[PDB]
């Protein structure tokens, strides 16, 4: 999972992102 991040950039980074998503 992780998709939400990029497809936020600034609205995806969050811990989730941070362990979930290599975009913020």
């Amino acid at each position: 999972v992780g998709e939400r991040c990029c497809k936020n950039g600034k609205r995806g980074c969050g811990r989730w992102c941070r362990d979930h998503s290599r975009c913020c």
